[PDB]
């Protein structure tokens, strides 16, 4: 097993936005982002609320698009801590089975990271850390289990390097 | 209606040294009761051990129930487990934050429902608290009752916000 690279994400994004200029690629994943935000579905039950520190735009989007591909509902966490987008954290966090938390090597932490990871313990107790390197053992982000990649791929969650499951057998227990 | 001074509490700390208030306060934390359920878990950041334990008999002053709080998964089970037998978590801080602060309001948000928070400054003459960041996200403590408020005129007392 392997865990994710800054490659596979924006490789990844070029199934869905044009490869032609940083800044209009840029411009274009922020768009189907913000889309998604907007058409978050009150009444639909996603199996992943995708949440991140901060990472490009494109990243973002080539991990969405990884993991729908694979078989699974995400809905991507998309500035200050208010009670209002708190409200919105808490409804939309519980519209989903189980959270991860995306991280890349330039970023480990985030202002609202710890937070949301103690919320959806509380509610739904399935918190993972997703980290995202520069290129199966990845050791707040040691506090619960990491995703990786394992004829069809699947995501598997890790005590350890020893001890894995599939995200399927993992949000039954 | 005032918020808890800094003296307020080193006063009420005088019925019961900052070594012999860690002393008191860890029997309180080895004498934790597990078929009890305790009205507030009190969590703390930058107020020394004297300045905890009179705010843990202020509280117990008036009636109720306290279990004051004391980075690796073992300890997160131990903050799992001894949080969810309060009611209610009363966050203390004094006038840079801790690194756990907005983990054990998040989690005790999603178990009970109950956060707020206990300012602690050096002179308070008002039922006012603009707290920024996660010190604004909840209600805030003001003191004789203990009442919660959503706002500086929204206020009610601490029984019927448990019931509540």
């Amino acid at each position: 097993m392997t865990l994710f690279t800054e490659n596979d994400l924006l490789n990844n994004s070029y199934k869905s936005i044009q490869k032609s200029y940083h800044f209009s690629e840029n411009q274009a994943a922020k768009n189907i982002l913000e889309q998604a935000y907007k058409n978050y579905d009150k009444n639909k039950i996603y199996d992943i609320f995708l949440s991140h520190s901060f990472l490009d735009a494109r990243k973002i989007l080539g991990l969405k698009n990884y993991i729908e591909g694979l078989g699974y509902s995400v809905y991507v966490d998309w500035s200050k801590v208010s009670k209002e987008t708190a409200g919105i954290l808490r409804e939309r966090m519980q519209s989903c089975k189980s959270l991860f938390f995306a991280i890349s090597e330039n970023s480990d932490h985030s202002l609202w990271m710890p937070w949301e990871l103690g919320y959806f313990d509380g509610i739904k107790q399935k918190v993972a850390i997703l980290p995202v390197l520069k290129s199966d053992s990845y050791n707040y982000l040691g506090l619960y289990p990491y995703v990786a990649k394992g004829t069809q791929e699947e995501i598997w969650i890790h005590s350890s390097q020893k001890q894995y499951v599939r995200f399927r057998n993992w949000l039954q227990q």
